[PDB]
């Protein structure tokens, strides 16, 4: 039939607090998160490269968001380390779309972000397939995602 | 002082519902979304890459969620053209991380994905650079993201 | 006799209110303005080159501003055509130079823009001549322009 | 935010009184202002170039005001030397376009003309960057700029 | 015995007061202080390079501090000249260092420059060797400087 | 406006108490500070070099103070390390300068030196950027700084 591939969770999403730390280029901008040391550096990487219209083309904006955070790991035990975590939002949106189109598909790509331990556990360290969830015909069908 | 980066809204993501189109590779596979005609091809692409040990070094897992919709711009007018937009998700999580940090980041990432039609425009399609708002010394300080 | 080039009008300046864009050089920075979207582009752009000393010359400060507006033109009719419309404040100043001096040039510059409609639809857009006004010999003389 | 580019002053705009000296050529007219000696010129240049319509493209008319005073420099010290401050206003306008549009573009533009000795003296003469003012979310939001 | 190398003078230092010129690159602000002509320039110039980790080693953070100001030198007399004279604050302090430790070798280091004409005459303009003085054995021994 | 680059603090600097060690070059001498071990060596570096006057031109004097010392850092943790951390004035002064200005300049400098621990973290260890505080109108003007 048809399967949720996310089911939506009421989590909501934790506000992003920072302060701005260095410009790197014009397009590119680096942001200091909360408990970013020099030893283990937090940082908000945010590239939007603007859309440049060819004759006859409209533009295409790109836009790139990075989270990266180097965590000590097993700190307790010997040969302990410093490796850095990454999630990164990357986005191409061409110049004609329309702005409810896609705020919708952002929408939904959010959902999968907001999940419980078990399933992010699942998914994003220990690389286990995703569990296709088959929705009940019973129940009412969810949003369309436009 | 510090900035919100990006205020959290009180806007729920929309679960993702699907149906498996085709597996592309072991690592890959590809689901055909809701509205998802031949001509305008609408898709959420997973490629989620198991880490390989290297010696003296832990592996890293990579994921990779890619949405693409290919819509028709300006029907109506002159130069109607199907063109794709593209929401990605790209996660490089380390094995020794811990799922509580790493669900902390992605619960913060999720936050400018689900912001209101004037921020999304300004952003992602227009291009500007992050609309910063001084946090209010009064009111009480935001979650600290972990 | 003596004539008035551009009669003073009670006519107040809209004050300026914008958000930077990009900072495009170490002297160039471009703000985008309200009513700035992507296929009509609305922009200041600010350029000010510090003063250079030449052997037995002082420097010379140079600064220039531009708004740019690109108007979509005869929408309704066919061959409808986004085309630009350019206003520059264009300026040099030598280093010797008096503040008083100088704003009082500056306060004379800023009068012709603010016109009545009449006038400036003959002199800006028309293309005609000044429309020059026999100052009333009877009347007070008007401020000198130091 | 959004920021206050130009705050808006409530300094009228001297009117400019002269007489006309000489029309270097059937576009360009030049006109004597007062304080105009010989040794210590000052003029107001006029420029205005009609629309040449092109196959397929309507015109653009463009207009130039320049005001331009050669000032004597530090008199009392040695090396005293006549140099010259410009002052220019130079505006291309198309023909489609509607005088609501382009009274708004200039009411915009004159804005920082009229500004106190202070915020002159930063940005015209040092060459300092654009001093950029919050705007008070609490207070009215500023005119559009249409 | 120990001999005092700088004895602490009761001077305290001069604030900084500036204001922000350029921005040469992202690591480099440029601020001009008062008394700042373009033909007798003075300027504080502030490098701060990030810490770049090596793999096995920490990064250290680099901070340059340069006050430039040219002065006039004998200017009643022939071969008046503008001459720079230059004091720099130079500072690398690796990722792992405490800010205790740190903050005492600074205050250790800010007490040669708050001393007396004749000291640094003595010293930074003729050239001389530091001026070293036996402490009191009787009096208290001075503070350790951590 | 006009913005404190560095605000005065209260904080006396400590004294600087030492021991001649080594005599490197003529114009080269070595103190060794208080916890000067042979392990984590702490050392004041004075390298003082006086003006060679070429004819038609007076000398200019430079001087260099180099604070130096060894930390072990993170002795508890295993791979702990002796990492060198380093504070150096260094000043150059044309013959022409004046004792006067160049010791007001000096004040001006030692200023970023006597800082709080936080603001010593956040700019010489972290790298964080300069925060620039705008000085009160209604308070009075700050030292001139000659």
């Amino acid at each position: 039939s048809i399967k949720y591939i996310f089911k939506k969770t009421d989590t909501l999403p934790r506000s992003v607090i920072g302060n701005v730390l260095r410009t790197t280029g014009p397009d590119t901008t680096v942001y200091s998160l909360p408990g970013h040391t020099p030893v283990n550096p937090f940082t908000l990487t945010a590239v939007s490269r603007l859309p440049v219209p060819r004759k006859g083309n409209a533009g295409t904006t790109k836009t790139t968001l990075s989270l990266r955070r180097e965590v000590t790991i097993n700190k307790g035990t010997d040969q302990e380390k410093i490796v850095p975590m990454i999630a990164r939002i990357e986005t191409s949106v061409p110049v004609g779309v329309s702005q409810d189109d896609f705020k919708a598909m952002i929408e939904g790509l959010a959902c999968p972000l907001l999940l419980d331990e078990i399933h992010v556990n699942d998914l994003f360290l220990s690389g286990l397939p995703i569990a296709t969830t088959d929705v009940p015909d019973n129940e009412p069908l969810p949003p369309a995602l436009l």
